[PDB]
């Protein structure tokens, strides 16, 4: 009955925002048998390596939470989209089936639904239009890592489950600057920008990678921080759905433990069987600016350069479907910020 | 203007029903240099087989033709339908860009549209709605395979062109009756019926490869054939598009010598640069068995099963873009039978 405190537990990807936090949380709750590899000791795109480690550690569950993920700087990858994260997905997914996996969770992301779906977006509006162009490629191919594991739960009788989320952060979040990841960029951008207003030439020399200070007063501004401003791009009124890490793992380990694939079965010819998970409330931009820079206790003014459109769908889930499975969400985005932040600072 | 006699061709699939055609067009149209492998000396889904043979081999053109047919026969396997698929199509499409490939083409299926999209189905109906229930994991493979294509020319500039078709026959096709499409099964089935009207036990145990009689009986009752009547399994009403393979394989040659990514793109809009094929015409499945019916000379009749839930989905290409493009089918569907039919008792 669900995952014991010495089932082996692989987490792909475990570096990662959401592997972090599923390693963690795992461990809080008594589950430490856990089986990790990093990139370098395991390519998840090769599938020999991949047979070859579920061959030799046969984990009884695992999640999948490794993505070449899309994002602003990387849209360019639109072959490398496709093409890596179904390799990812295919290999670790058959190779989980082929090696008798007890349970697996697949993560999903909100641009697999259409760019004018309706907010909040169900799982039933999958396939119910254009995907954004964007992110056209990467989320087909989060698509067919849903539509996988649904096919194995029906021909072969796994329980291989697919949640879907939006917009991640975490206490231990990726902060860098090249995968910019909206949240916590909000969060190094006000740091950043009240270090320059108070004069600490030393902690943003450190905080970033560089040793001249007028060279990272010029990548401070490329990022619209200036010591008294934070200007960003938009109107300020797209509006985005976060889930911190810790919520994230909350729900998995908790499909792991309650939810199988006949608990989501229709009556006859079942479709639609992933699942959002989320918070199941949105902001705006402005208002997520507001509260990160309230937070940190920024001085400075926020403004909005409207010149450059924010072109931006919105994206919220609709959670019923999890929330009616037992399952909600435990962080409240000011109270995820302030946890985030805390750690931020006791870093480097 | 593009393969050359001497071009270095490497045909995925080659023993299968567009395969075998794709192969005897080149070499009568005198293109010499054909790379072949079957699936017991390259093992498609094996990922490090297809990168040591395009490493090795270095093909400078590939027809993918290789796949798992989704048919009603095999319509249980929802998960090889698409972790196969996907397979086959990452592994020949990333190791093509890999090793210079100069162009390829990949065969899409109409099951990759809506089952609610208008008919003819046009180029751009993809994404808007979701897919029939029997073909969605196969739809869903063959719809990652078109957008795999497209996103290595935008990003790579690639030459990957997918050409999508409906319901495939040809001369020689595959009769088998675990995989067979719709027409070879319906001229078999009709012609066994032929040959059980006429009393020559010993033909049948000679095309049933049996020496029971009893046996050969119950094989032939529960596949619907009988002395008085072939029954198909469905009402009948639903029309479906056809194509010879003789006709594949000239628009899939006419592709490779003059349909290029670079004419597909319509500037800023480069999205759904997949292109339909098909003879532009319609058969309901009661006209096509008829049709069959008469050139075997079959004396009984047609017999419909209602089913449970059968599939009510007309299939139907819109092929304004490839016929724009300058080509067009010759081999019309009665013509096309006939071919098949006099191939057929060649071999039994
Ligand atoms: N974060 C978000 O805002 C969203 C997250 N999701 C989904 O959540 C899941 C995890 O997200 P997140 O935690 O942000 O992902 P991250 O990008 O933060 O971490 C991904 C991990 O995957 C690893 N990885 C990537 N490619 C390979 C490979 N070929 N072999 C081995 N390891 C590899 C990376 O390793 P390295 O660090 O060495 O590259 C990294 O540790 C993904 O499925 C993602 O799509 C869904 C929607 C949005
Ligand atoms: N038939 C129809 O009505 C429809 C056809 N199509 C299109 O038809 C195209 C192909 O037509 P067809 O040629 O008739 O399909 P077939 O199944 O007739 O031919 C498939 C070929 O690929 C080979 N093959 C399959 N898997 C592997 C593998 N893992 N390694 C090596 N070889 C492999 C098979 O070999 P083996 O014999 O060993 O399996 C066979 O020779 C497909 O691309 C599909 O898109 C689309 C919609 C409907």
């Amino acid at each position: 009955g669900g995952m014991q405190t010495n089932s082996k537990i692989y987490i792909a990807g475990h570096k990662g925002t959401a592997g972090t936090a599923l390693v963690e949380n795992l461990q809080k709750r008594g589950f430490n048998n856990l089986v990790l590899k990093t990139r370098q000791e395991l390519d998840l795109v090769n599938q020999q390596a991949v047979a070859k480690f579920f061959k030799e550690e046969k984990p009884e569950y695992v999640f999948l939470t490794a993505v070449l993920p899309c994002g602003a700087a990387n849209v360019a990858q639109r072959a490398d989209f496709i093409y890596e994260n179904l390799m990812i997905q295919n290999n670790v997914i058959h190779n989980s089936f082929l090696n008798n996996v007890k349970k697996l969770v697949f993560f999903g992301s909100g641009y697999m639904y259409p760019e004018n779906a309706k907010n909040p977006l169900k799982e039933e509006y999958l396939f119910q239009g254009d995907l954004e162009y964007g992110a056209y490629s990467f989320g087909a191919a989060k698509i067919a890592g849903a539509i996988m594991c649904e096919s194995y739960n029906i021909q072969y009788g796994t329980n291989f489950i697919t949640l879907v989320l939006n917009n991640l952060y975490g206490t231990k979040a990726n902060f860098d600057f090249g995968k910019s990841r909206v949240l916590p960029a909000l969060l190094r951008k006000f740091h950043l920008a009240k270090l320059l207003s108070e004069g600490n030439i030393t902690q943003i020399l450190q905080d970033l990678k560089m040793n001249n200070f007028e060279e990272a007063k010029e990548y401070l501004h490329n990022f619209g921080i200036s010591k008294k401003s934070v200007e960003i791009w938009g109107t300020g009124k797209v509006r985005r759905e976060f889930i911190h890490s810790d919520d994230l793992a909350d729900v998995a380990i908790y499909t792991m433990q309650n939810i199988d694939f006949k608990d989501l079965i229709k009556d006859r010819k079942s479709k639609n069987t992933h699942i959002n998970i989320g918070t199941g409330i949105d902001y705006s931009i402005k208002e997520v600016a507001l509260m990160v820079k309230n937070i940190v206790g920024f001085s400075g003014e926020l403004v909005f350069n409207t010149s450059r459109p924010d072109s931006t769908m919105d994206r919220l889930m609709d959670c019923s479907k999890i929330h009616s499975l037992g399952w909600k969400h435990k962080i409240e985005l000011k109270d995820g910020i302030k946890m985030m932040y805390e750690w931020y600072k006791t870093q480097n």
